[PDB]
């Protein structure tokens, strides 16, 4: 009834990788190593990288889903708020449901898990190109975290799992997410509140 969450870099070497985007104002997606934790703007452009040691099978995936972080909220299925999911802004694949949507992929599928109810995103795994060390995916986060119904300011998790052709785990890695207004000033203040305890 709940995800696992726990970090496996299986026989791939799986893990995340994140560029430095910087805290300025206007930034619009950042992340921030020490809380484990991107901080964006509500549907923007969020990179994600994928780094491996080996490269994995023809056939492999790569998922993600949102739960929440906190273990009283863990069984409910992170969705979007009553606003969003009727404001029809729909890229033609993405149910109007999902948080998460990983944009520019025409091979992205969207699961409503007909057991569990949860949301998650799947596209195939692409091997890093020529002159590039790792593949991007570029994922977006279509409410706040403030959204009243949905998220309702309550921290969320996006866990990032590497499949093989029968959705079997290869890998799995993990980060927390705050979709708000200023991602720049929010990364300062939380990363001060740490500092400070
Ligand atoms: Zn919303």
């Amino acid at each position: 009834s709940v995800p696992s969450q726990k970090t496996y870099q299986g026989s791939y070497g799986f893990r995340l990788g994140f560029l430095h985007s910087g805290t300025a104002k206007s930034v619009t997606c950042t992340y921030s190593p020490a809380l484990n934790k991107l901080f964006c703007q509500l549907a923007k452009t969020c990179p994600v990288q994928l780094w491996v040691d080996s490269t994995p099978p023809p056939g492999t995936r790569v998922r993600a889903m949102a739960i929440y972080k906190q273990s009283q909220h863990m069984t409910e299925v992170v969705r979007r708020c009553p606003h969003h999911e009727r404001c029809s802004d729909s890229d033609g694949l993405a149910p109007p449901q999902h948080l998460i949507r990983v944009e520019g992929n025409l091979r992205a599928e969207y699961l409503d898990d007909r057991n569990t109810f949860r949301h998650s995103v799947v596209v195939p795994y692409e091997p890093p190109e020529v002159g590039s060390d790792c593949t991007t995916i570029h994922c977006n986060y279509m409410c706040y975290s403030s959204c009243m119904g949905g998220m309702n300011r309550r921290p969320i998790l996006t866990i990032i799992t590497l499949e093989d052709s029968s959705g079997n785990l290869l890998g799995r890695d993990s980060f927390e997410v705050r979709v708000c207004a200023c991602p720049g000033r929010d990364r300062r203040t939380e990363e001060e509140n740490l500092r400070k305890k």
